[PDB]
C-alpha cells in the first residue's frame, strides 16, 4: 500500500465550523485537505505536516492539531491500494490560505457542503466523524 497523510485544517468563522478543501490542478480535479505521499525518511505525521504546509501555505504554528483524532481512508489510485491518514487540525488565526502548483483553489466549506465537494463517501463520513469528535470536544 501507498501511504499519504495530511491535515483536515478547521476554523470557526463567526461560530460556525469551515473545513478547507483544496482543488487538484490536474483531472479529475477533485477535492480534498491538504495532503500527500509520505516522503522518504518520513511518517504520516511529518508527512501531513509537510504536505499542509506545501500546498495550503499553513505551518504547524499556525495549527493547533488535535492528536486523538484521526482516521486513515483507503482507495484505489494508480492501480493500487492508497492509504491516506488524517488528522483534524484546528486553524487558530485568521490566515491566509496560498496555494501551490498542485492546486487551482479552495474553499472554506460547512460540514454538507464540504461532504458534497469531496463527493467520496467514505471521505464524507470521516468528515462527519471529525465534526462529531468537535461536538464533544
Ligand atoms: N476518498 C477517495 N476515494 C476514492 N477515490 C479518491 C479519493 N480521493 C481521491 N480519489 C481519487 O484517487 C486519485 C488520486 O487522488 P489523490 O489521492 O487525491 O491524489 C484521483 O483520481 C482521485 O479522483
Ligand atoms: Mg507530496
Ligand atoms: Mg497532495
Ligand atoms: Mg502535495
Ligand atoms: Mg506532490
Ligand atoms: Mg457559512
Ligand atoms: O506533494
Amino acid at each position: 500500500v501507498v501511504k499519504a497523510a495530511g491535515l483536515v485544517i478547521y476554523r470557526k468563522l463567526a461560530g460556525k465550523i469551515e473545513f478547507l478543501l483544496l482543488q487538484a490542478s490536474y483531472p479529475p480535479h477533485h477535492w480534498t485537505p491538504p495532503k500527500g505521499h509520505v516522503d522518504p525518511g518520513e511518517d504520516e505525521w511529518q508527512a501531513a505536516i509537510r504536505e499542509t504546509k506545501e500546498e495550503a501555505n499553513i505551518t504547524k504554528e499556525q495549527l493547533t492539531i488535535h492528536e486523538d483524532c484521526h482516521e486513515t481512508l483507503f482507495y484505489e489510485a494508480k492501480g493500487k491500494p492508497k492509504s491516506v491518514k488524517y488528522w483534524l487540525a484546528k486553524l487558530n488565526n485568521p490566515d491566509d490560505v496560498q496555494l501551490s502548483h498542485e492546486h487551482q483553489n479552495w474553499k472554506w466549506c460547512e460540514l454538507e457542503d464540504a461532504i458534497k465537494i469531496a463527493d467520496y463517501a467514505e471521505m464524507g463520513s470521516l468528515l462527519r466523524k471529525f465534526s462529531a469528535f468537535l461536538a464533544g470536544f
